């Protein structure tokens, strides 16, 4: 059975655009990271009370996430069709997808060598313990690491990666969207591109139900999104927390 239509010229163009958009918005040398407020790692081999007292890693990780949100805004703007949406719908989609696209794009620095996000020397190597020093708990972090491993092991082509990030952003089932049908049309064009790509270009056995595995990752992301939001709320109750964040982070997660 399994028909394998060739990518259309339009679908090839969509893929080219998204690759270019990623290459322009994702620096794989992490060369800007020395501009963030510095990482600080307090002794915390154990403590939620101490973590909240210090939030030693929060200014660095908030800057990292803020920077990443800016990059995702830039990427989104280059997604074919995104600019056909109204401004209110663009913003709803960005704010609701931001943490999920950050999680997806971070997969590129994530390494199964030692289950870290390695963005340079020791200073810019991020482990579970660094995320607890920014005030999050294991209810978010452990499923996040499991998600990163699961995604890594799909061995996505860059084409598939950038399409998944685009599909994540242009989702019609986000609360507060107005033109759901237009968003769904944009998404379907990207989804069809991805399905076609996988069937033409992705060798076996990694192609086996790869599309369904990728859609499952999107569902997984909704769950992480909800847990992050719960935890962010609690972190936001810590006095003086706002100075450790950024204006963009406060808006997107507030
Ligand atoms: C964000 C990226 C993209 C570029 C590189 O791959 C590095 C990178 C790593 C991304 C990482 C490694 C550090 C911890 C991060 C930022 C997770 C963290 C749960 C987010 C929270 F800390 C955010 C606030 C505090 C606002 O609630 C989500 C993705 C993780």
């Amino acid at each position: 059975d399994s028909l394998r239509p060739k990518l259309s010229e339009e679908q090839q163009r969509i893929i080219a655009i998204l690759l270019d958009a990623h290459h322009k918005t994702y620096d794989p040398t992490y060369s800007d990271f020395c501009q963030f407020r510095p990482p600080v790692r307090v002794n915390d081999g154990g403590s939620v009370t101490l973590e909240l007292s210090q939030l030693s890693m929060l200014p660095h990780l908030a800057d990292l996430v803020s920077y990443s949100i800016q990059k995702v805004i830039g990427f989104a703007k280059m997604i074919p069709g995104f600019r056909d949406l109204t401004s209110e719908d663009q913003i709803v989609l960005l704010k609701s997808s931001a943490i999920e696209v950050i999680m997806l794009r971070s997969n590129e620095s994530f390494t199964m060598d030692d289950m870290s996000w390695t963005c340079g020397n020791q200073d810019y190597k991020y482990r579970v313990s660094d995320v607890t020093k920014a005030g999050h708990s294991l209810e978010l972090i452990e499923p996040l690491i499991k998600f990163q491993v699961g995604l890594k092991k799909l061995n996505l082509h860059e084409e598939e990666h950038v399409l998944l990030m685009a599909i994540c952003i242009v989702s019609p089932d986000r609360p507060g969207v107005q033109d759901a049908a237009l968003i769904e049309a944009i998404q379907d064009r990207l989804s069809n591109t991805l399905q076609t790509y996988i069937r033409c270009r992705h060798p076996p056995p990694g192609s086996h139900l790869l599309y369904a595995k990728m859609i499952q990752k999107l569902a997984d992301l909704r769950s992480l999104n909800e847990e992050h939001s719960k935890q962010y709320r609690c972190l936001s109750f810590q006095p003086e927390c706002s100075m450790k964040l950024t204006p963009l982070v406060l808006e997107v997660f507030g």
